[PDB]
């Protein structure tokens, strides 16, 4: 049935910078936390800007309490901030710092 | 300066299905109209769901009156609908129809 | 603050991760690590490397080359990816379509 | 309504179009047709075709092969793309970074 296929086609994508994919492990992030950041971005794109660890965990193989701990570690690492909303602003500033570092270290 | 670079890095992307890129000309769309659909998607992603032909045209090489005519042709072609909001729902249903057509015609 | 460098960062681009895959990989029996492994493979395909090795995959992940070969092996066996010489994700898509289809029908969405 | 087919549609993927390019290509002296031409070239690069020809470019556009060669020629001359053997968009990025930089400073955003 075509209306259904058309819906699936139009659902959208989350854009993951190749620079993030290529350097998250150096920023001290794991794959789990990376995915958790993709689920946050995706909640944002549908207007949910402060999703709970259980809304987040629903779509993950981790439990709600485990997800709460992972958000907590991200806040501590300085990878995300709370402003009633999450922001990834600090991820992209850690990321740029680290790329400026590698570049300086690699000559330029 | 790093906060600025980090911002630019985090601005985001509009995801353009390769299937749309590959078949818009067959749906009777031109490059101009294609871009106009990317600017609409982008207004949507920032919460502007009914942008005017002049908001649309600002970011384009076409004038506001020209943009108004292009939106009008899209509504007529059945590529977009108004619901106080635009929707591309009918694009993706024309697109799926056309892909089911080619497939049937190509054997399957 | 070097401009040619910034431009080279900005030109690297993005992997488009479908929301339907993000929304349902757990329901398909994938873990977060497999998901990210699939993203690294996509990223290799988009650089022309159609068959990356487990060492090339592991280099950007927190897992060893050996764990990464185990994970590619387990994805081949779950029928999420196949070798055709190149990896493909088609099998993943077929499983996701069959799932989406079953969810649609059970919600009377057909 | 064939499931293997739907899956093959869904597996085709997406071109990620940066919002900074969309937001400023007119200000760089590009037209909509050049923008879409750049998207078709990106799409070829992501299939491993690092140097598509103007005929391969024109096949999915409303313009002739000859207009498309004219447009690739005009992009080479505006210094939006370069040949290095392969096309690159680096020059475009350098112009966009230099623009973004100038806009930032004029809005006192530095
Ligand atoms: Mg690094
Ligand atoms: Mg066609
Ligand atoms: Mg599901
Ligand atoms: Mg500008």
């Amino acid at each position: 049935e075509k209306k259904k296929v058309a819906e699936w086609l139009a659902q959208g994508s989350i854009a993951v910078p190749k620079l993030l994919l290529g350097h998250y492990k150096q920023l001290g992030l794991g794959e789990g936390e990376l995915v958790l950041l993709l689920h946050m971005q995706s909640f944002f794109e549908e207007g949910v800007l402060f999703p709970t660890p259980a809304e987040l965990a629903e779509r993950m193989t981790v439990s709600a309490a485990e997800c709460m701990e992972m958000v907590r570690r991200l806040l501590q690492k300085g990878m995300i901030a709370i402003e009633e909303k999450y922001t990834l602003e600090p991820l992209w500033e850690k990321l740029v710092h680290h790329l400026y570092t590698q570049a300086a270290q690699q000559g330029e």
